């Protein structure tokens, strides 16, 4: 079964690490951090890895139930919630995953909305449940962020109107802050089971192996609740590629596919890249920053090569 | 002839094409009195997007643009006029043969979400916001809409602005939630244009089959839902494949892959919607692992096995 990529321009792609459109292709050869994100991880033959799942609505989302209001030193009102799998089934910590699928894979203050629809209905309102929603922040670096143990903590500006024991949804929107005390680092994994435990069942780190090559990312800019900043989230492959590879499950005929970024109008190749078996791209480039390319461009599979193939310089 | 296919995705692997929500259940309502003519999640079986349908899950009920100024309105809150562009940032051209910018909401109600701004390091702000799509100030086809905030002051004019949808503000009577009532995209007293066609069963005993999602509420009593004709992944798949339609009606089977058994069959119509032979309203209670598989091309006279 021939390997294929979908035919989608950057303007038709979304980020696999946060619910955002892809804005630009991006490189940063001098990156000092280990790149080991857990969302948007899929092998070329269709095996999802890390915390990766298929739903665009599931990325950095949580489902569960608030247990109670809790105490925390930080400003705001704090709440504990148990989390389930996104499909509502109980999360089994013995499963070979780092955390419930969809769990955020970076350190920071994730801003979004907590909403609730009560289980109990009220006769005075046509047997319909009561509802509420409020802005919320989940600090993934907090010792109380323990999704692999089945519960996390979120804060609200709202001081009162969050109900205990009721079905609860977190819809991610952006970051609360990227100032020094908000610990935003897109390549630092949360400690899924708490302070000082080792994460397990991780998708592997990724890196170029050929001299002169660097990782190529699909970059999205992420909204901020407040403060100064222009934060971005870089994924290895867009969510549509994860979805495509999963559907196709085409056998990988080598460890590296040669792909070309093409301008369909001219038919000309804008640059070429290596698409590695574990599900990431490298290019021959010696600079950091956006890849300035025609809007109509997209990657096309060329052939299976090997790790010694020399890419044409971007 | 390139064979027609559907993706292999359980309900738990599908998302709504009319609001950014997971699909919760399959659903029927044979006694529905409204004309079904939604504009998002519209795609022919040979891959032609229609109405306001676009490919991004992040674009559904989203807006991009710039606030012009604070304005006044009868509705509760503080109100803001915003010009809207295409979701890709290019200027929206009202002369294009679309009902409204792609992604524009296709139903009447108070849509709740978050407005965020990043100034042209830049300063930022975000606030809860509501867009009343039934309002005379909801004029996306004219290039501008109005949103309200609880926040009274800190919304900046002339700055890049994003609306991220989250749910509904209310489904009280005065919030005019009706998922089958289209907004007037050019405002009061104007006719919508370039619409995807209405859909309906034509065969006796048949009813539409929907992919249903429950939509969050900011407050109040209710259990509102949004029904789409096909999930967003089907729109994305059909667009990619562009397989020729060999008749007006495809026969599809909802299969349990474990047992291999067919749970029921349905008609998948050329314009991009499903019908089944069912005489009841409510969820289709089916195993979690089930999904639709293309069987064969049939015609309008094919008699579906009763569900
Ligand atoms: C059902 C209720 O909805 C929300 O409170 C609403 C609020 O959104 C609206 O603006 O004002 C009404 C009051 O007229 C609020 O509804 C009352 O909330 C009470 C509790 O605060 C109580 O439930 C009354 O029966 C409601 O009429 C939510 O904020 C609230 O938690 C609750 O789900």
């Amino acid at each position: 079964k021939p390997f294929t990529l979908p035919i989608l321009t950057l303007g038709e792609l979304t980020n696999s690490r946060f619910p955002l459109p892809i804005d630009v292709l991006y490189t940063n050869p001098n990156e000092s951090a280990i790149v080991q994100c857990q969302n948007g991880r899929c092998t070329l033959d269709g095996e999802l890895q890390g915390t990766t799942q298929l739903l665009p609505t599931g990325i950095c989302a949580f489902r569960g139930k608030v247990t109670q209001q809790v105490q925390d030193e930080h400003r705001g009102t704090h709440w504990n919630m148990t989390v389930t799998n996104l499909n509502g089934t109980p999360f089994d910590p013995t499963e070979d995953v780092p955390a419930p699928l969809g769990t955020p894979d970076f350190s920071g203050q994730i801003y979004g909305v907590i909403s609730q629809r009560n289980t109990n209905t009220v006769p005075g309102e046509g047997n319909l449940p009561a509802n509420r929603a409020h802005e919320a922040v989940i600090a993934t670096y907090s010792p109380k962020f323990t999704p692999k143990l089945g519960n996390i903590q979120f804060s609200t500006w709202e001081t009162q109107d969050v109900s205990s024991g009721q079905p609860t949804k977190f819809t991610p929107v952006g970051l609360a802050s990227v100032d020094a005390n908000s610990h935003f680092d897109q390549w630092t994994l949360p400690s899924y089971s708490g302070a000082l435990t080792l994460n397990m069942n991780l998708a592997p780190s990724v890196a170029p192996v050929f001299p002169g090559e660097c990782l190529l990312f699909f970059r999205s800019f992420i909204p901020l609740k407040g403060g100064y900043g222009n934060p971005a989230i870089d994924c290895l492959m867009p969510q549509e590629w994860v979805q495509h590879l999963y559907q196709e499950s085409a056998p990988s005929l080598s460890d590296v596919a040669l792909v070309r970024y093409v301008n369909p109008e001219t038919g000309r190749t804008l640059f070429e890249a290596k698409l590695h078996r574990n599900g990431f791209l490298t290019v021959a480039r010696n600079s950091a920053g956006p890849v300035v390319a025609p809007t109509n461009g997209y990657f096309r599979f060329d052939s299976w090569v090997n790790q010694f193939y020399t890419l044409a310089p971007m």
